[PDB]
């Protein structure tokens, strides 16, 4: 069920990195990972976590709907991109923090901890603020954890509406052409050790999805760009892609 390919860390190493990737082959129900101890380590999710959060906002109707404007609240911050109006879609798009401490905010927490309970996410624990828990908080997952929890995302087999999971899912949209359909979320966790990137998500197939989570050491941004490049080499050397 779980096969592990130690040769596959030379992804990381070659960058003078270390991390792990998990693949599931939704169709064979086939696991494959680099690192089984890694796999099953809990980090912070980070901006992962903006896809248990918007489906929360959005089934309680703290987000009408992937068109509601949220305003920029004209304190200027140093990600030029968070310094405009969003909507759902281009707030994940960006990772605007500030707009889902907002939506966490008004979430409250009892909703939200009652919620990632019903979606049997990672330790399903908010100690913390209500508004930055899954940056410094207690909240941990693993990159199996968020497999299943992607997997019942796309089968809209959580705990909220069809509609909700619909909306989520469009909003992951990264990436579409004539082979294939990602849909995925980034994270960047910086505020406790250790510091990593991730990139969870899946990849669409004329008659197949593959599900991936990866985290990699991230000592400072200047590799950001290394998670979706070595996630993407990996599914290319699988054959997964072209
Ligand atoms: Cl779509």
């Amino acid at each position: 069920e779980w096969q592990e390919n130690k040769s596959w860390n030379a992804h990381f190493t070659e960058h003078k990195s270390q991390g792990v990737v998990v693949l599931w082959n939704e169709n064979k129900q086939q696991g494959f990972t680099n690192n089984l101890k890694r796999a099953n380590q809990a980090f912070l999710p980070a901006s992962t976590f903006k896809i248990p959060n918007s489906l929360i906002a959005l089934d309680l109707g703290v987000v009408k709907d992937e068109h509601q404007v949220f305003k920029w609240d004209g304190q200027t911050r140093d990600i030029a991109t968070w310094n405009r109006d969003h909507n759902l879609i281009t707030a994940m798009k960006y990772s605007v923090v500030p707009v889902y401490q907002e939506f966490a905010r008004q979430i409250g927490e009892a909703r939200m901890s009652k919620m990632l309970h019903a979606f049997d996410y990672g330790n399903e624990d908010i100690s913390g603020n209500v508004d930055s828990f899954w940056l410094d908080g207690g909240i941990r997952i693993s990159a199996t954890e968020q497999i299943s929890f992607l997997r019942k995302l796309y089968h809209n087999k959580l705990h909220v509406s069809e509609r909700s999971q619909r909306i989520v899912k469009q909003a992951m949209l990264t990436e579409a052409n004539g082979d294939y359909i990602i849909r995925a979320k980034t994270g960047y966790s910086t505020r406790i050790e250790p510091k990593i990137g991730w990139w969870v998500g899946w990849v669409e197939l004329d008659d197949n999805v593959w599900f991936f989570a990866m985290n990699m050491d991230m000592p400072t941004s200047d590799g950001l760009g290394l998670r979706q490049a070595i996630t993407k080499e990996v599914l290319k050397q699988e054959k997964i892609i072209p």
